[PDB]
């Protein structure tokens, strides 16, 4: 199931769909392997996604609150992320994959495929696999060290039972923690996992579970900024510019089971279940702002915790048949989501109302007293969906023509302890629509529409419609793309536009003399993409590409900012990664580089605040071998290689530093 | 005709004289490949020339508004280089090689063989060979990398043409953009050249044409001391301490035709014709003042454009004969020279007038807004160059013993439309000797006296002798050398006296109570250099030398600074640049390094202010292979790998930071 | 002698027991060859001794007066170094390596073994021994760089005389001089040594003779802080906080003879008699002192010199008998040392008595001029010691159990000229057992108690008990260890306790109504060790080991800090040094890595300050071939790659800086 280079995989999960092949798929979609995210020795999935696909964006932060990454220039929450084709099992804000066998990611909206997520992003979906235990027994263990002073391992152990090796059993954990790369900043990960199958003659059974912990002292939390003031020059990439003292915690834990139920050769069901719970708590800065051109910095303090326990589910039937000439896929699906959350919080921390003023450019400055943390109960909240779903992809002629068409009922609501204004449930019906059309065993041809849902947005009793909640709102993709398989290389070419509405209430517009709360919102992200995977000549890989963007503000309130680039995200984009093999005694050295080129980002939507462009150098050497036939795998890279100092935009404030020039070494031994 | 290594050739043009082998050569002379160019990755001559050669330094900066080199401890202009052995039609300040199939040196004065050219610099000549079409047709395209982000090509292309391929065409056609190794700074160069020829039985034409860009944004223009002050550490190497809006643009367009008639195998006669334009464009300091040990830095602002018309001819005869046991080869030919430029600038710029106020160490520096750019017309000015040479090669001995003697007679005019002193054209007469022993087929020893030329200054209103132009100023060379063939590998050992002259206002010498303007002035630079190139063992070579330079102002205003050391040139230098190749796989590694090592130069004439010698270090690797049967070669190059800082003096300014760590990569394919 | 690897040596010198055997000797050993310290281009003992060993700390600044290490956590004195076992030859306080053979290490007290070295260090014995002529005539030429700009070469020649080759004479000399890698320090190195040996049929005779030199211009003296301040954070790595113009030299000569008698296989004497001399000069700041936590910095200036001139001397006999199955092996010892001094200094220099006041942090601090150096004569002062020793080694069974008994009567007296209190000669009598029990051929158990001693300090004037002399005051350890020689890897586990007495005045104990001046103080450091050596695999080298220290101030002045953790030692050290050899093309590639990993360290014995760990990696590459059959090798060294800033604690001031990122070069040729 590896494509050539052994890092990426031929075939990814299609939402319901189910898995296809790559040159099968009418989307633009990779899968990367466990080999490729220790090759990266990644921390974080944004750091397997984001490294050589130019239509991932990430602002590059160290010790952030939460991963945070853009897909085909909007939005794509941690929140929504996928576990073997299930919501609301993945940790809540970062995930550190020990306990994955591939990642996947399918580019733009999916709502007929996976209906919609917790966080009604729409940018793409990320589809984690887990680890199941192979027919040979298997135990790695993998020390880690990252700059300045943080250690870990990681064990990997499988064995299947059974007289035909029906059970298996795969366990993996790992630790890490010390002084990160960041001055007064330290990360701590922990992870337990567990992945329990059993093949049966006609039935299958998947179980995961996990516990994890991710943990920073000196988080990031970013800096806002005026046009009064402007942006002055980046400190050096190694600077906190958020308290010493502020930390963030989260605790995550999952459990889901998948059964299967072959019918026969054409027709299967099946069913999943899981549960996750998230502890989140936060003590530091609300946000530091940039009060002068010469680095003065007034920071206000805050505290944040909230607790969610989610459910979720999703059951159906696959089947296929032949009418004539013409074979029919077909998948049926229902779908569930609930949660409930309770929020506690300061916005305003009792004895610590006044702002710390420090200077961004101050060797050693002083953040002041860590308050105690203690913010009161604020309010409890639900959010439950649910969707029904059915799609056909008619084919002829050994599946050279495959035209899929399908539909999806999706119902949602959302309740809050301390919403005065009615609460009721409301829905839609998405459609998607894709042909694919292969001109040669090596070249596919495709197009597609389909739709992202994003709950609606509630009208206030002022409105003209008051207390009007929006159906779920939706955002639409065309697509035209075309891939080839030339063997052991690999190229996907796409062009696509989608548009995303926003709601507002727009005095501009009376109804019976009253505001109306409208829909009349809208970007526009306009797209050409060109990438690459495989390996192009022999002992040689090459993955990257080029992508040009148009993230346009197509309709703003009040028409203010109509026609200016959406903010946060470059236009331009080229990634390559490269590694080339020489045999050298009894083993393989290869050699990686990998340039990340990115042109200016917008700050803010009147675009009168901007950053440039920016080009980071990564550089890295793997030594595998035997000792007596055990394998063995040292590994070495350096990120941010020329420890540029740049500034990017993360969620909810202005700018934070990227992650400056960072060492990392692995060594793994087989027993 | 190219050495063992293929970096460097083993004959060169001699002025007039024309081509001449190492061993029949009586100066220090080396060229320098195509191969060397790209394997260097040089971006400007500077990069070709200055590497290796002890003999020439530059102060290394980056991003200056021009090329700035020494060579033989005198300043050698950029204006000075010939193509093809004609003045007047290089670009004006900085040239990027990618047009050339050579870059030769002559060290020292060479105004016998060459004239004076058109900035009157002494050191040595720079001649740049062009490209012209081999017998097989050639396509290589480059593509190129420099940090951070600066992105660019490189296409060569020939082929030949007609039934006896008599006809040749070569285009190359270059561009590269972006952000630098400095910070804010951005470099922009574009070229496009072609070179013709007709190749016929007892004729030959050469036609050779180009228009080129080179813009910097966050130019560096160096910065000011006093004595009172002093000198503070270097900021980190990669810090601008010129205005981040500042910029500088040249645009270059030449072209250059040369004709050869042979009428006999006794006599043939030459001529060559070309023009240039140069447009130059200056937004930024005019220069800094440190004026506290703290750092503090005081930057006037200034604007300056001017636009140059350049024509050029070199025509004559050259002819060979025997008298008893002496054979005769010798030239006769005239130059000319002429440009026509205006001036616009502000010394003083409106609103603008107040120095920006910044700190060499601060790390967000405020440099103000950029001024528009208006600056009005100053002044018209012309000057005008001709030359008369005849010269004769005696041989005796099979040509053991070569004995040139000739002479040449230059004049010299300049005007301005703001001049109101008398202008009047000058003359002088330059003589050379040169005497070559063939010790043996492997082995010369060699003697020069050669002068250089520099237009006379005019004394001003205010002296005894008021308005008189001086003729043109002998600058005088003496040098004895040896040179030595081992085969694969070869030596050179030198030494030189070279006298220098200068003018001004002596209050010493007073005539009707008025101070007289004298051309007393002198310095006396005495030298040795051992160099050498090639390869001194299989699978290595080895280029570089060491000099000792005594470079002493003999005579000066006063005799204040009377037996001082002359400023901004170290008196010791040695340079060594090393390549190992190893078979790897199918095809040849290759690992260099260079080591530059130069002591102490003093800043001011006084010798009261100084900067210390430095090191720096430089490696690199490249790999040449086949990509089905196609050549392909990978390069990579990492200068100042230590990242030093240093001080050394540029032009018009006391000082300016050398360049930063700088990586380049290039990949080049031959269709 | 060597074992697997070539690094590390199969015995070493136990004091007066001489050579024994890895397995054999019942003390945690290691001696490390030559080899080792040209491959890691040690320029100082510190480099060869603590870049592998986990029982060894260094605080790791560049360019300090003098060398600084601990052993089981614990100071060991420069001073306190031998030569060929014999104490008061070697140079005071920075010995460069180029003149040893090995460089040997033993861990803990020895008193027994080795008598009471002058400055009473007890942490271990480092012996130093010299290099003789091999029996083929030898002749190596090495040239070395360092970053910046330091330069050297060192020469090693050797040739056996004599029809039996019963001379040999074998010279070494080195001379290095240039920029450091730290700001505005320059380090000069110099050494000429001579070892000379006859070997008789029943005598022998060895003589060794050095003059050296060790210069640093910009030394670093580092700074104090107090709990009111505090510790800023580290200023970059290659900043100096001593005055750019302060300087150090220390010239040593040394000389000594060592004679050897064989009466019989039963019975032999030795004698051995050397002498030194040490002139020390400094000039520089006494302290700085961080005023505010902004980076304010007060440095106070000092000048100080001194001359010492040292006699020493160690003879005995040394036999063998069997008592039936028991074998002995005894030595009996006299040992002598006698050292006269002159010291010379400025507390407060005349004209320069003001603090100079710069800001840490500052690029360009103004260090005001340098002071002429004149420091007045302080006063003269002398050292005398004398000690007597036995010992047996009993073998039972096979020589599988070996037990070692044996005491030592130590003698010694101070003066000095300004000393108004009595001057009396105190003596002690110290034991020594171990037990070693050789449970197979590659698997030995140990155990030891053993003393170390100091001279015992004086009652001041303001005692009860004005004036008294302590005696020698007794370090004592015990020891329980396990060896294991696998083959070509090899492992030592070792556990100690080291209690070591202080002295001071106690105000609770009156007597006539005053305090008293006590011997009760305590530090107590308990110690586990695990390391290694050798070559774990083919074409694999790895030395290093884990360990933990309890260093704990056991009983203190009024109780104050009893129950804290010692000064300046980390609880927790792990280190690991590699090498990896491939061939390449004729020769071979070694690629090599070190990380050095340590836990916090406390900078006050109140414990209220302390530094954090630090983690710092080195890598380095070697290529070994031959020109022409004549041996050559290439080195490349980095240390500190990822340049971190630290602090640490030197001798005689809180803090200094760890060395930056260093660069190393060297190129030998065996003629
Ligand atoms: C510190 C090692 C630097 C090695 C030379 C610079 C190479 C930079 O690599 C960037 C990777 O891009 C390679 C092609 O993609």
């Amino acid at each position: 199931d590896t494509y050539a280079g052994g890092q990426v995989a031929t075939s990814s999960n299609v939402g319901f769909l189910g898995s296809k092949k790559f040159l099968d798929t009418p989307f633009n979609t990779i899968s990367y392997t466990d080999k490729y995210i220790e090759d990266k020795q990644a921390k974080d999935i944004t750091e397997v996604i984001a490294a050589t696909d130019p239509s991932i964006y990430t602002n590059g932060a160290s010790g952030g609150w939460s991963e945070n990454y853009y897909i085909r220039g909007y939005a794509s929450s941690t929140n929504d992320m996928s576990m073997n084709g299930l919501f609301g099992i993945t940790p809540f804000y970062r995930t550190s994959p020990e306990m994955f066998g591939r990642v996947e990611v399918l580019k733009g909206p999916s709502a007929l495929l996976n209906g919609m997520p917790p966080a009604g992003s729409v940018g793409g979906t990320v589809n984690l696999v887990t680890k199941y235990a192979a027919d040979e027994p298997f135990a790695r263990l993998t020390t880690t060290y990252m700059s300045d002073a943080q250690f870990g391992g990681h064990v990997d152990v499988g064995r299947r039972f059974g007289e035909n090796k029906e059970f298996g059993v795969r366990i993996n954990g790992m630790y890490r923690d010390g002084d990160a790369a960041v001055n007064d900043q330290s990360k701590e990960s922990r992870l337990f996992s567990l992945g329990l199958d059993w093949q049966g003659e006609n039935a299958r059974v998947f179980v995961d579970a996990y516990d994890a912990l991710d943990h920073v002292d000196g988080v990031t939390r970013g800096v806002n900024v005026s046009t009064a003031v402007g942006i002055p020059k980046p400190p050096k990439a190694d600077t906190l510019l958020s308290p010493d003292w502020g930390s963030v915690e989260t605790k995550d834990k999952g459990a889901m089971i998948r059964g299967e139920y072959d019918f026969s050769d054409q027709l299967m069901a099946y069913a999943a279940y899981g549960q996750s719970t998230t502890e989140y708590k936060y003590n530091g800065a609300s946000a530091g702002t940039i009060t002068s051109s010469t680095g003065t910095l007034s920071s206000t303090l805050g505290q944040l915790a909230f607790d969610v326990d989610k459910k979720s589910a999703d059951a159906g039937f696959k089947g296929k048949f032949e009418t004539g000439s013409v074979k029919h896929q077909w998948v049926a699906n229902a779908t569930y989501y609930n949660h409930t959350q309770d929020d506690y919080g300061y916005r305003i921390i009792p004895g610590f109302s006044d702002p710390v003023i420090t200077n961004i450019y101050d060797p050693n400055p002083n953040w002041g007293p860590k308050p105690e943390f203690t913010p009161p109960f604020l309010f409890h909240s639900t959010l439950s969906t649910s969707s029904f779903g059915l799609a056909d992809t008619l084919s002829f002629a050994q599946d050279k023509v495959q035209l899929t068409l399908g539909l999806r009922h999706q119902t949602v609501k959302a309740t809050s302890s301390v919403n005065t204004l009615p609460e009721n449930a409301k829905s839609a019906t998405t459609p998607g629509v894709a042909l694919l059309i292969k001109a040669t065993d090596k070249i596919s041809v495709y197009a597609n529409y389909i739709e992202g849902l994003t709950k609606g947005d509630q009208a206030p009793a002022t409105a003209s419609n008051p207390g009007e909640i929006f159906p779920p709102q939706k955002t639409k993709q065309q697509e035209l793309g075309l891939k080839v398989d030339l063997g052991t290389f690999a190229h996907t070419l796409s062009a696509f536009e989608i548009t995303k509405p926003s709601s507002y209430l727009d005095p501009s517009k009376l109804v019976n003399n009253l505001p109306t709360f409208v829909s009349d919102g809208e970007q526009r992200n306009r797209g050409i993409e060109w990438s690459f995977f495989g390996s192009p000549i022999e002992h040689v890989r090459l993955m990257g590409g080029f992508t040009y963007l148009d993230p346009e503000l197509t309709k703003t309130k009040s028409g203010g900012n109509d026609g200016h680039t959406a903010v946060a995200v470059p236009k331009n984009q080229a990634k390559l990664g490269a590694e080339w093999d020489t045999q050298v005694a009894q083993g393989t050295l290869t050699l990686s580089g990998n340039i990340n080129a990115v042109s200016k980002q917008y700050i803010n939507a009147e675009n009168t605040l901007s950053v440039p462009g920016r080009t980071l150098l990564d550089v890295g050497a793997r030594y595998s071998t035997k000792v007596e036939d055990h394998p063995v795998t040292f590994r070495a890279n350096i990120y941010n290689l020329t420890n540029k100092a740049y500034w990017a935009q993360p969620q909810l404030t202005n700018l934070a530093l990227g992650a400056p020039r960072t060492y990392m070494l692995s060594v793994s031994y087989d027993f």
